[PDB]
């Protein structure tokens, strides 16, 4: 595993086949996630930001910038959609959170949060995913379409099992963040393939 | 009867089911009124706020979002409208008063007043109301309009059988209204049909 | 004579039939003059904000807004508008000062200075006067349109013989008017017709 | 022969006729000048500011306004345009200097110096003009045209017969220009055709 | 050589003739280059601000402006574009870095990083240039285009055989660059052609 602190991947160009792999010793299907990380892109189209799909499960996991102002979440294949005022271009962190008891997803763009959705009430995400950035996938591990390819950089992301509260949101938006058991940018265990460069973060 | 100091009822999805009951031993009829509650919601079509019905009468008190900037509020079937400057989307501190003898809607938005309005001089609003949150009535309890109803956060509803002059309503809005004794958030009573999930407010 | 010291009148509604005549004893013709008045509306449409007419000569003194931005005046049928930067909708202060002498007209939008113009140099306005407000006369006191009517607040309004000079404009925009001679908000004598209702001046 | 300290002149309507006819004692031929003046305007169409015509010479010397946020230099019927971001109707205070041995056209717009523009390199600007506000000139003297009319008000008017370094357009932008040898506002010789008014200046 | 420090070309009209060749003594194949200077143009139409052509090779570094907003590298005939949110007209200042090994592209605007972009990894940029400043070359050192051509001002050029980090760039930026050993603004040697001048800096 590689501590990244201070990094971003850097997908330089348009493309089907540039992506990193996100290895997580994930065995058990989550009730509870929060997912954090920073983003610095200038397209205007739809483009994936962080894709998690299961064996004959496309979409268990996604977070997806549809265009600008609005973010989905979809758990199961099912999706939710909020609004926020934004620039364009600008950096952003992006949280998101999922609580299965309720079956709300709350989104937090650079600290404040969004309008509260809600879906997959009772539902389990599945376990043993392949998990991409740069690419949004259609099968496991694969089927990725350059429309929904994400070209910019990412750094800082973290993901835990658990649903963090507005403390620990902002403190991960400060710089902060508490340690994270799922994936965590101090211990990322990742392959890179294709054209994905690891760069300085010189944007926060 | 529940006290919901510091949290929310979140609608989390557009549906024609999720709604909430507000129950109130209103017996007379109301010469007299205001209203605050906070909101927020990132739908664009309109939708309804707060929909109290008596038998045989709809829209008896309506307070209705039309669009963006625009706020209406429905005594007895009768409508006025008044205009607003706000972002989109963002939360929002609604207060809106009326009065019988003069017929004078005072909307309040964020602290602010709006163009005051007037309707249905010398009528009293029935009494034994079916209140709803969350769906938009059309009979005495029911006949719900999916396109009407509310998605997003709902919280810090007060209702008081006077119109609030404006130290009054600025309390209010900064987190210290008076006591109300229509409806109170502190001492609530509510049912819950549907999908609509209590959390804490953290937006204000 | 009334003392209407913090408080508006209100025209709740569009009508043909809501309106409020002004009385003052003025019998010699006006050479000089200035308006001042506080507004509060959210049309869009054009309105009539305050009708001097006489016996026989229809927009003999009008104040008129035609669109946002757009502050016109007549004198004796003829008019010249000026524009500003303001927003929508929002309350303001507006003064008007007309002199015969040079035909100089100067409208001062919340203690702004719009750009000066000239009308009817040497023209005196004819005395004995129907003053309105909430509607447009085409008649001596009458002959309303309700596509012109004035909806929303009126208040702090002061009518003298002269052309204030900039600090006694300021004077007035900050709430301290110098004394007034033709019109006193602060011993007004007016009769109220249809729909205007008295209230707090709640927005300044 | 006035010192005009203080005042502007108002061309308080559209027009063929109105205006002002500005003398300068100097004659000779213009290597270099500078030009300052504050106006205030809410026209929207195109007008001219300072027209300079000589015998047989249209254009010898004019500063237009073609339409918001774009001001034009012309030298011996040649032109220059430069932008600026401006608000709409807003006071303004112009600069404009240009030097025949590089041909640089220099203007500022409220102490804000424009992009560099050139033109005319190596020419004389002719001597012994007529110099007129408020009509743009097609003859020595005359041939004006309403659709080119200022409307509006014009004051602190300068101009020398030297480049004026950026500290001394400062100084002529905060009121302390340095004396001038060409046209001097606190000497000025001045002739008023038709309808122009001198008033206060207030809005500086 | 000379000192520019406090300087810029002026290249005051749109021309096909008009241009400044920059000399050095570069007879290295290029890894790795940053580039800086401060430009001024009013211009809408796309502009080529920096054209290096060698021997039979068109656009082998060329930074162009398509629009407002967007910045082009070309590396070799291959172009990468990267957004930013910027005033029209304004000043600004522009740096570029690319280094061979990754690819990688990265712009700053007004001290202010672009998202990276990627291209040529693993090339070199041919020696013995043509550098032209004010007209885009499309053969080597001529072939003009009169819609490319920057009419403006530029100055503070700098341009290195390293990448540099945030804090040189940002350095130049707020006026102390590092000492440059491919161009140097302050031991600069090149030839005007046509209607370029030199004048002092005013608007930074
Ligand atoms: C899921 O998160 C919520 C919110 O923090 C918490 O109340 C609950 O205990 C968590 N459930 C599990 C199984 O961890
Ligand atoms: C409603 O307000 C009016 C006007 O102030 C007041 O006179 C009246 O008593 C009020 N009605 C009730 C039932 O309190
Ligand atoms: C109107 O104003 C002018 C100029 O100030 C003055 O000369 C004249 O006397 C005034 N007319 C009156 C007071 O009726
Ligand atoms: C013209 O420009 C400047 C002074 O503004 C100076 O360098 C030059 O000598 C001037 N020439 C004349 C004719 O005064
Ligand atoms: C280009 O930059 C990299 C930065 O690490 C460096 O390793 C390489 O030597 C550079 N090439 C040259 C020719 O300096
Ligand atoms: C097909 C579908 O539902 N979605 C969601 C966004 C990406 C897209 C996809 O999986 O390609
Ligand atoms: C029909 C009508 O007047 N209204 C008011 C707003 C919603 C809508 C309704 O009751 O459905
Ligand atoms: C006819 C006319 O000139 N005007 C001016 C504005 C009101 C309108 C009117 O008198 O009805
Ligand atoms: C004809 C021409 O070139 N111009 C310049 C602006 C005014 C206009 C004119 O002289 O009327
Ligand atoms: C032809 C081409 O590829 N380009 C790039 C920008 C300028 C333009 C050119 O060389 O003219
Ligand atoms: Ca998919
Ligand atoms: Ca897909
Ligand atoms: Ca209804
Ligand atoms: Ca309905
Ligand atoms: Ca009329
Ligand atoms: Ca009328
Ligand atoms: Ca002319
Ligand atoms: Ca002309
Ligand atoms: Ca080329
Ligand atoms: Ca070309």
């Amino acid at each position: 595993h590689t501590d990244l602190s201070g990094k971003v991947f850097v997908f330089p160009r348009e493309s089907v086949t540039d992506h990193v792999n996100l290895i997580t010793p994930l065995e058990k299907p989550l009730q509870n996630f929060t997912l954090c990380f920073r983003a610095y892109s200038d397209l205007s189209r739809a483009y994936s930001l962080f894709s998690y799909n299961t064996q004959g499960r496309d979409n268990e996991l996604l977070v997806y910038k549809e265009r600008v102002g609005e973010y989905s979440l979809y758990i199961g294949r099912h999706k939710v959609t909020s609004k926020v005022i934004e620039k364009f271009p600008a950096p952003v962190h992006i949280c998101v959170s999922w609580e299965s008891s309720s079956g709300i997803a709350e989104f937090w763009i650079n600290g404040t949060p969004l309008v509260k959705k809600g879906l997959r009430q009772g539902y389990f995400v599945e376990a043993q995913p392949k998990i991409v950035l740069g690419q949004e996938q259609d099968s496991y591990g694969g089927k990725f379409d350059r429309s929904q390819s994400f070209v910019g950089e990412i750094g800082d992301l973290y993901m835990w099992d658990s649903v963090l509260p507005p403390e620990n949101i902002l403190s991960a938006y400060q710089g902060t963040p508490l340690p994270a058991n799922i994936l965590d940018w101090q211990a990322l265990n990742y392959e890179i393939r294709g054209y994905v460069i690891i760069k300085p973060l010189v944007w926060v």
